[PDB]
């Protein structure tokens, strides 16, 4: 792998498009972590043979993940991050064994607040629309590199929601690199 897209939700948002049923993430209004993507030349690269999701090797940071890597659609962590591990975690195993991948990722929530950067901007989400330059820009300027925009279409509506934002990442893990693949189009709700 030669990047990574460090990738936040809005757990609003992602529940949003559950029309019935619970979704935890209706009530969580905090950007939390859907998953560390490595890519390599362009692409997300995916189900790459490595080591089993070991639950053991997270402990440490369970109480940190239970915050930051919740499921929002379920109450079943495990499940989530096993998933993560297993479809994306394993493909950048060659240098960071799950433990450190887990790591990496509560890193890098850490260090980057999206509802800390555009609060400023009075940017945060209100459920209305959000141009996505201006918010890219936003983050931009507050981390100095484009984040990536992901977005979700209500198909009764067509209405736009932004859904999640990812941080891009050099294969270091830690040298933040500017993202430029959006699925979000001009304009979204957030
Ligand atoms: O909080 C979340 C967000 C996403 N997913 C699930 O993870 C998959 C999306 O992630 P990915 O496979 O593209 O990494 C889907 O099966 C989706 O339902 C969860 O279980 N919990
Ligand atoms: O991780 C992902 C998903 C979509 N497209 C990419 O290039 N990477």
């Amino acid at each position: 792998f030669d990047s990574f897209w460090f990738v936040q939700q809005w757990p609003p948002a992602v529940c949003s498009f559950q029309k019935s049923g619970s979704c935890p993430g209706s009530g969580l209004r905090t950007f939390t972590i859907h998953g560390l993507w490595p890519q390599q030349s362009g692409t997300s690269l995916t189900n790459c043979p490595g080591s089993p999701f070991d639950i053991t090797k997270i402990s440490h940071l369970q109480s940190q993940l239970n915050t930051l890597w919740p499921n929002v659609l379920r109450a079943n962590n495990q499940q989530f991050w096993s998933h993560e591990w297993t479809k994306h975690g394993t493909c950048s195993e060659s240098t960071f064994n799950q433990a450190a991948y887990f790591k990496l990722a509560v890193d890098m929530r850490n260090n980057y607040d999206i509802i800390g950067a555009l609060r400023p901007h009075a940017a945060g989400p209100n459920g209305r629309t959000k141009s996505r330059q201006a918010i890219k820009g936003f983050l931009k300027a507050k981390f100095g590199k484009f984040p990536g925009l992901r977005c979700r279409t209500d198909p009764q509506t067509k209405v736009s929601y932004l859904v999640q934002v990812v941080a891009c990442f050099a294969q270091d893990g830690s040298t933040l690199i500017d993202c430029t693949r959006d699925t979000c189009g001009a304009n979204f709700i957030f």
